[PDB]
Parts: C-alpha cells; sequence; structure tokens
C-alpha cells in the first residue's frame, strides 16, 4: 500500500503545516501537524476542556462505529517549545492519504496549553519519530508509520514541504519526479527516539564550505533551524545591523537586509536554504526589525534541522530495519 496526502502552511510565514487525517467511521477530518520529532497522535476532541477550545475540528469519538476506548490509558506530553498536552485514548481507523491504519491508538487530549488553543488552524499532531517516545502509559502505543510499515509498498515515508506553498507526505514510496539529482542518504541513530543524523557542514553565503560534523535531528514540527551559537554567529555576521535580542529571545535582523543563503552538507552533497527563507517578519506588526529563521541551539541540547531547512529538501524517512535520512534538492 501507499499514500499520499498535501501538507499545507497554516500561516504566510510557514509556521507549521498542515495536513488532512480521517480519523473514525465514518470519517471525521482533522488537521493534523506531521511532527517527525514526536511520537503521539493526539487530537481535539469532545473530552477537551471546553474553555481550550478556539476553533479547532474535534474528534467526537461517540460518533465514530470504529472507537474504542483503550481502558486505563493516558498520555501527557511537553514539547521543546514549553508546550503541553494530556488526555485519555481510544483505538479507531485513521487514514492518511488513502493509506488506512486500524487499530490505531488516537490520543484524545482533555488539557491542552494555551499555545495550542490559540492556534485555531491545528487540531491536533501526528508524531512520526520513533515509537519508543510514545507517552501513553501503562501500555505504549506505536506511531501511525510504525503501524502502516509492513503493508506498506517500501517501509519509507517523505517530506517535500513547500516555501509559502503547499507540499506532500508520501508513505510506502518515493516519487522520483518530486526532485531533482540524486539523494544522498545518511545514517541514524535512533538511541534518543529521533531521526538524528550528522551534518558534514556548512557554507555561509557564497563562502567557503567548513567541513564539521554537526548531530542534530530532522523535525518537521519545528518552524526553524537551530544550530550551534559558532555556526548561527558566523551566518549573522554577513549580515548588517544583525544581533541577538534577549529581549526577543534570538537573532534579529533590519527588515531592509537581503539575507544570505545557508548551506548544510549531507555526506559529500549540499543542500541550500535560499535567504528568503531565512525570513521570518517583522518581529511585531509594523516593525522594521525582523526575525531570523537560523536560532542557536544553545540551552534546547540538541541541534534541530526544522521546517527552516527541510523544505529546502526532498527528505526521505527510511523505517528499513536499519534506518537512515536521504536528501535531495528540488
Amino acid at each position: 500500500s501507499t499514500g499520499s496526502a498535501t501538507t499545507t502552511p497554516i500561516d504566510s510565514l510557514d509556521d507549521a503545516y498542515i495536513t488532512p487525517v480521517q480519523i473514525g467511521t465514518p470519517a471525521q477530518t482533522l488537521n493534523l501537524d506531521f511532527d517527525t520529532g514526536s511520537s503521539d497522535l493526539w487530537v481535539f476532541s469532545s473530552e477537551t476542556t471546553a474553555s481550550e477550545v478556539d476553533g479547532q475540528t474535534i474528534y467526537t469519538p461517540s460518533k465514530s462505529t470504529t472507537a474504542k476506548l483503550l481502558s486505563g490509558a493516558t498520555w501527557s506530553i511537553s514539547y521543546g517549545d514549553g508546550s503541553s498536552s494530556s488526555g485519555d485514548v481510544y483505538t479507531d481507523t485513521v487514514s492518511v492519504g488513502g493509506l488506512t491504519v486500524t487499530g490505531q491508538a488516537v490520543e484524545s487530549a482533555k488539557k491542552v496549553s494555551s499555545s495550542f488553543t490559540e492556534d485555531s488552524t491545528i487540531d491536533g499532531l501526528l508524531g512520526l519519530a520513533f515509537s519508543t517516545l510514545n507517552t501513553v502509559s501503562p501500555t505504549q502505543q506505536k506511531t501511525f508509520f510504525d503501524n502502516a510499515k509492513a503493508s506498506l509498498d517500501s517501509p519509507v515515508f517523505t517530506a517535500d514541504l513547500g516555501y509559502h506553498a503547499p507540499g506532500t507526505y508520501n508513505f510506502g514510496f518515493i516519487d522520483t519526479t518530486a526532485y531533482t539529482g540524486s539523494i544522498t542518504y545518511t545514517a541514524v541513530s535512533t538511541k534518543q527516539g529521533f531521526w538524528e543524523w550528522t551534518s558534514t557542514g556548512y557554507a555561509v553565503g557564497s563562502g567557503t564550505f567548513k567541513s564539521t560534523s554537526i548531530d542534530g535531528i530532522a523535525d518537521t514540527g519545528t518552524t526553524l533551524l537551530y544550530l550551534p551559537a559558532t555556526v548561527v554567529s558566523a551566518y549573522w555576521a554577513q549580515v548588517s545591523g544583525a544581533k541577538s535580542s534577549s529581549s526577543v529571545g534570538g537573532y534579529v535582523f533590519p527588515c531592509s537586509a537581503t539575507l544570505p543563503s545557508f548551506t548544510f552538507g549531507v555526506g559529500s552533497a549540499r543542500i541550500v536554504i535560499p535567504g528568503d527563507y531565512i525570513d521570518f517578519g517583522p518581529i511585531s506588526t509594523g516593525s522594521s526589525s525582523c526575525f531570523g529563521g537560523i536560532q542557536s541551539s544553545a540551552g534546547i541540547g540538541i541541534n534541530i534541522f526544522g521546517d527552516v531547512a527541510l523544505k529546502a529538501a526532498f527528505v526521505v524517512f527510511n523505517g528499513a530495519t536499519t534506518p537512515t535520512l536521504g536528501f535531495a534538492s528540488k
């Protein structure tokens, strides 16, 4: 089997991407944030505290003939941005882009933090990291991808995120028309439950490539590119007036600037992030200070190849027995 679904930016900054997902019988379609940095499929639901729901579409298990309470199971998750959610668990039929899993754990939110409530466009998350990170207790549950894997033509999914435009998540096949040149594959460590890999270095603009190992995670659920302070300082030094602002929470730059590109290495290959992808616009409406899309990972504890980096590439998440990641230009 295979699946193919379009993923769409939630706003004009590509802050996140939503993908329609069918849950239950008859189908209830919710727009979920596919997150390769976590491993829970959770939704706003008929159980979510009413004051914490503001415009989201909810899953109502009592209206699904295939929903079953997973008795005694609870879940609770906290994300790197400080947001969180928790609740109980149903199993139900879940379909993405024509690919159906029966018996998928659908985590029903009883509580969500403010950032989720305030984002009316995101109806929940669909985790695509390794199932060892799944938070369901006392019986850990599998991700949609892990459940689908045996049925897939090939044990892979791909992320093809757009810049200010829709893109695609495919399951079970590699669309050879969706990228240019060749795909370069690189080793993954699953020790921390993430799609963790080592970039071979970077360049700023037209500058020389610096060969240096940068361990980090491929994370579709993180907006920006978070890299070591040395690397980030080298980038922003090439932008007149750019500075790190503790009051704002990172690097800002004059909105009149033209940003240089940023290149990262994948083995001997190179992925180029255009300068425009690094512009996250005014820090507040009407401001001439703009927020940067490359930020320091210092104090996160991990480097994160988020959407800024991933949307510059066609990315293969290879879930074979020995997992790997592939990157191609597009």
